[PDB]
This record gives structure tokens, sequence and C-alpha cells, in this order.
């Protein structure tokens, strides 16, 4: 329906999962004549691991890289909607279907309606591949589990990958972090999820705006004009502390919209929000993934 645009370079770490998804998804689409007869792409791939390890984000990256294929990102949030889901799949080949939080399935009447998904997997399906993703792979019943013949564990990020993701979640916003800073944020965040890092920087991003909304004084300052970044101007105002040279008793209401110079995102800012959040994952939840990682292996 709509095409994602995530490049390989943008996803941090996950080098192992990239090589397997290249071997299982991308290389067969670009080179169909290699996968003939005995070898054809697996019917469905299952991504499992701790929450916020990039499983869903990795699904968008693999969808962007085939380009020839089409991306149908259906949510975990009705059999005629999936009958046409596979019907529109087979008309446009090659194609892939990502089902985030596929632990959805597996007490209730909706339980009965869950059978419509397995009809399609085993009809003619060649250019269609189903990406499954979940954080609790064990609750999944055996009928779908035997259907994803390839299962990939997405691990917690490594220090280099966490340092990257602190830089990536910043984007183009004004900050004063050095490359040596990002590396230091990697070491201090051991066991932190990918979602956990995204939580930290959004709070750190909100401290400039909080400083503006709370400042009782502003100081005139030089800087690039908000109309043209190439022309330095002098009438800009930035939050100051009540005693700095040039303090003016005024709040953000008295600052014109085009005269505010935003304060930069510090490193102490990011450390201040790092200290206020702790890793979501626990050691118990991971060894339960260890239980799944060995009981069934790849297709058992
Ligand atoms: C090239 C532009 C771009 O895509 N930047 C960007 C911004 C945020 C994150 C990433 N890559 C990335 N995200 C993750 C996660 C993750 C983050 C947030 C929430 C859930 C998961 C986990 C693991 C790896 N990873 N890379 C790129």
């Amino acid at each position: 329906i709509e095409r994602p645009n995530v490049k390989w370079s943008c996803v941090a770490g996950l080098e192992g999962a990239k090589e397997a998804l290249k071997e299982a998804v991308i290389l067969p689409i670009k080179f169909p004549h290699l996968f003939t007869g005995k070898r054809t792409p697996w019917r469905g791939i299952l991504l499992f691991g701790p929450p916020g390890t990039g499983k869903s984000y990795l699904a968008k990256a693999v969808a962007t890289e085939a380009n020839n294929s089409t991306f149908f990102s259906i949510s975990s949030s009705s059999e005629k909607l999936v009958k046409n889901l596979f019907q529109l799949a087979r008309e446009n080949k090659p194609s892939i279907i990502f089902i985030d939080e596929i632990d959805s399935l597996c007490s209730e009447a909706a339980r009965r309606i869950k059978t419509e998904f397995l009809v399609q997997m085993q009809v003619d399906n060649d250019g269609i591949l189903v990406l499954g993703a979940t954080n609790i792979p064990w609750v999944l019943d055996s009928a779908i589990r035997r259907r994803f013949e390839k299962r990939i564990y997405i691990p917690l990020p490594e220090p280099h990958a966490r340092a990257a993701m602190f830089k990536l979640h910043l984007g183009t916003t004004q900050n004063s972090l050095t490359e040596a800073d990002f590396r230091e944020l990697g070491r201090k965040t051991d066991g932190y999820s990918g979602a956990d890092i995204s939580i930290i920087v959004r709070d750190a991003l909100m401290q400039p705006v909080r400083k503006v909304q709370s400042a009782t004084h502003f100081k005139k300052v030089r800087g690039p004009s908000r109309a043209d970044p190439n022309h330095l101007v002098d009438d800009l105002l930035t939050p100051c502390s009540p005693g700095d040279p040039g303090a003016i008793e005024m709040t953000w209401m008295d600052v014109p919209g085009d005269k505010l110079l935003e304060p930069v995102v510090s490193m102490s800012d990011m450390l201040r929000s790092l200290s206020n959040t702790k890793p979501t994952v626990n050691e118990h939840d991971l060894l339960k993934l260890k239980k799944f990682t060995e009981d069934f292996g790849q297709e058992g």
C-alpha cells in the first residue's frame, strides 16, 4: 500500500540479522534464477527477541531494500480482510507481509477467527514472504510456529550501536555532543533497549523548550537568522541566567517568534535524562527467550 524508506545504514548494529535477511529475502528477489527447484525463499520468517531491539524497524529496512517488492505492514491491532490481503499479495509479486506483534494469536470467540491466516501459507505462493515479529515467541501455538521455518533472534544492541542511536535520535536538532560523548553514552547504557534509548533523548530534547518556557531572563546574542541561516544577526534572544551580562526581565511571550535562539541540547542534559530511566528488560525475560531459542531451533 505504502512504501517505506529506511536504508541499511540507518539501522544500528544488527549486522548478523542483516546477513541472514540478505540471504533469505533480498538475494532471492534480486537473483530469482539462483533460487530454483529445490531452493526457494522460506515461506515465512519469524523475528523474536527482547522488546525494542529493532525487530519492526528491521522489517521496514528489508522492505525498502528489495524495492521491487511491495510492503504490506499490517498491525496486530474479519477473514475477508486477509483473504484480500493475500489476494492483493499474489497479484503483485514479489511482495512481503510484515505482521508486527504476531504473538497476537494464541478462552474466546475471536480465537476461532484466527484460522484464516494459516490457510494462505499452505494455492500458489512464490513471490510472497511473511515477516513475523514478537517479543514473546513462546506463547505462540505450534501450528504457526512450524510455519515460520526460519527464526531469527534480534539481540540487545552493542555499545557501538547504542552510541550511534544516541546520535541518530538527535537528528538535525542543535546539540553540542562530541563523538567522544556518544561513545561514553554507550558504556553507561548497558542492557538498555533500543526503545529505552529513544525514551532518553526525547526527554533530553525537551529541555531547551522547557528552558524557554521557564526562563525569567533573556540576553541579546549573535547567531544565524531564522529567515536565512547564512546571514548572522544580532537581535536574537536566548534564555540566560538572572545575573549574566545583559540580562532582561522578560519571558517567552515578550520574545518575537523569529528572534528566539534555541538553547542547544547539552551532554549534562542527556546524562540528566539517562539517570532518570533504567533498562526495561530483566534477566528473567531473556533466559525465557533462551528457552525458546533451543527447544525448537529453526523449524521444530
Ligand atoms: C537514516 C535516518 C534514520 O533512519 N534515523 C534513525 C532514527 C532512529 C532510529 C534509527 N535506527 C535504529 N533504531 C533501532 C532500534 C529501536 C529504536 C527505537 C525504538 C525501537 C527500536 C533498535 C535497534 C536498532 N535500531 N536502529 C535510525
